[PDB]
RNA sequence: GGGGUAUCGCCAAGCGGUAAGGCACCGGAUUCUGAUUCCGGCAGCGAGGUUCGAAUCCUCGUACCCCAGCCA
């Protein structure tokens, strides 16, 4: 329960509507982030826990910025996350016929006109913040000269910009939007769904307010931005014969620590090619937050964990973070890797292996056990070898012993450099019946894999309000570790995530392993203190 | 100008009845993952008025967000 939806009982209680009915409105110029799961959240989640009506329309009415590409991807993302919309998907565009005899019945109501003021002329009488706006000298045409115009624009009589619908408001408003709002504009530019059939298209004001009426919603809920913007919402809908009027009610917008979340910047890091793609695992993207290992659910949880307020937010990673653990620490079956590798030789073991039996999940036998090769010419993680080390160190000591991760308690008792002397093996003796601790992978029967360690993506907590985000992304969000993983991880379905012991939550990447070089990208890490 | 916001480090309840939980975090217990689990540990813009008493009320100021695209 938040206040949409304390709103939400109430317009039931009294009776000023019986079922709900809400929307997501994406408009198709970029894939959806982990801020829309928000808002993807709210407006689904509302109408399901009230037996109502969701839709999913893409605000398509900007022909030049939209592509089909993006609406395929919005629609998965969309359902991945865990919801279904009511009905058909609907578009804009589907009511552009539909906005045409609107704009028309405005005109001949007299409350619209073909304005000619070019693009810079329409904001020089705009006015500001502070001083009132100026009334366009044809502001007062005839109805019949503004639908012969409005006509020819729309048959294209007239280049770009070289005419505008517009309201007939109040251009000394104090809501710079009611200072007569354009309501069509002129573009020649091949739309997505209708491709040339329209010259003139309609604005996103003018666009909102009627397909949410035609559609029949009961909360149109948006981000704080259009406060103002309710203001044109109602005169629009207050002005034109049309049977409902969907109130509508904003709350604020998620914004996360280190990392951008504007189609645009998002958009920017993918044209000018700092990331893979809108799906790069560093991305706070949905397609990327699930190439990352996201699970639909930790986004849930997370969407549920922050509410929806009208206050500023920005959330922490450790927040989003905390979720993905939560689902992956109960359901991901642990599995052996090392990523740094130094070679350990137990010289105190004679054959070619044999065979430990590790739980695949220890605080659950319910996940039984699986059957991993045990050797002496094993590897392990460098960071687990000190030969100096304090009394918190609990790994690897010159003169210690540590438990392998189901297995043996071996003692290291000797090591061995190189030029720049950093060692290449540690020789070591194994206990005989005996069965710190430290993970491994036996260097006879190891699997070769790429990993890749993912970081923050921006070196700053906000870098939105930094002069180029691009100069602070963090170079390392990124590093490719060549590590050594136990056979089973042979098997990896691109899908599950396992959990690397003592290092990470792991999933295979499916964008590049193959066969022979699988790759794990690291959905995230441990709680490491 | 106008539209908004103002409770813990980051979120988030409470809507006049004497300050929930979440995450971070610091102690202690277990753990063949320094994890997991585990118990313990840390609060309402300012100033005024209003009440018996208000974080929720009234007023002043203060802060910070948004609005001058033929983007959404
Ligand atoms: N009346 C409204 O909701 C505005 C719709 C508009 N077409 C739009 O905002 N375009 S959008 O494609 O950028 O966003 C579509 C909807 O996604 C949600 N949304 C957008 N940005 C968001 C953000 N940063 N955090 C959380 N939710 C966000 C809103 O419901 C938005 O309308």
């Amino acid at each position: 329960t938040n206040f949409i939806r304390q709103i939400i009982d109430e317009d039931l209680a009294s009776g000023k509507h019986t079922t709900v009915h809400t929307r997501f409105p994406p408009e198709p110029n970029g894939y959806l982030h982990i801020g829309h799961a928000k808002s993807i959240c709210l407006n689904f989640g509302i109408a399901q826990d009230y037996k109502g009506q969701c839709n999913l329309r893409f605000d398509d009415t900007n022909p030049v910025k939209e592509d089909i590409e993006y609406v395929e991807s919005i629609k998965n993302d969309v359902e991945w996350l865990g919801f279904h919309w009511s009905g058909n998907v609907r578009y804009s565009s589907d009511y552009f016929d539909q906005l045409h005899a609107y704009a028309i019945e405005l005109i001949n109501k007299g409350l619209a006109y073909v304005d000619e003021l070019t693009p810079e002329q329409i904001r020089e009488y705009r006015g500001t913040l502070t001083q009132p706006g100026k009334n366009s000298p044809y502001r007062d045409r005839s109805v019949e000269e503004n639908l012969a115009l409005f006509e020819k624009m729309r048959a294209g009589g007239f280049e770009e910009g070289k005419a505008c619908l517009r309201a007939k408001i109040d251009m000394a408003s104090p809501f710079i939007v009611m200072r007569d709002p354009v309501l069509y504009r002129i573009k020649f530019a091949e739309h997505h769904q209708t491709g040339n059939k329209w010259c003139i298209y309609p604005m996103y004001d003018f666009t909102h307010c009627i397909s949410d009426a035609l559609e029949g919603i009961t909360h149109s809920l948006c981000t704080l931005e259009f406060q103002d913007n309710r203001r044109l919402y109602d005169w629009v809908l207050d002005n034109i014969t049309i049977p409902v009027h969907p109130r509508q009610y904003e709350f604020s917008r998620l914004n996360l620590e280190y990392t951008v979340m504007s189609k645009r910047k998002l958009n920017l890091l993918v044209t000018d090619k700092h990331v893979e793609g809108w799906d790069d695992p560093r991305m706070p993207t949905i397609s990327g937050l699930r190439r990352r290992g996201y699970t639909a659910a930790s986004i849930r949880e997370f969407c549920k964990r922050i509410g929806v307020t009208k206050q500023d937010n920005t959330i922490e990673m450790a927040s989003l973070e905390s979720c993905i653990r939560e689902d992956l620490n109960e359901n991901a079956p642990r599995a052996m890797a090392v990523i740094d590798p130094v070679k350990l030789v137990i010289e105190n073991y004679q054959g070619e292996g044999e065979m430990v039996t590790m739980p695949n999940h220890p605080n659950k036998p319910e996940m039984g056990s699986r059957q991993v090769p045990f050797s002496g010419e094993i590897w392990i993680d460098r960071a687990d070898f000190r030969e100096e080390a304090n009394k918190q160190y609990k790994r690897l000591v010159l003169g210690k012993e540590v438990r392998l991760r189901n297995a043996y308690v071996i003692k290291a008792e000797r090591v061995e450099k190189d030029a720049e002397g950093n060692i290449t093996t540690i020789f070591c003796t194994y206990d005989a019946d005996t069965l710190g601790v430290i993970h491994w992978v036996s260097a006879a029967h190891a699997l070769p894999v790429e990993i890749r360690l993912y970081d923050r993506l921006f070196s700053v907590p906000n870098p939105g309000a930094a002069d180029d985000f691009l100069s602070v992304i963090n170079p390392e969000s990124l590093v490719i570790k060549q590590g050594f993983a136990e056979p089973s991880l042979k098997d990896a379905v691109a899908g599950k995530a396992f959990q690397f012991e003592r290092e990470g939550y792991f999933c295979l990447d499916s964008r590049h392993s193959t066969a022979e070089k699988p790759v794990f990208n690291r959905t995230v890490g441990l709680r490491d203190t």
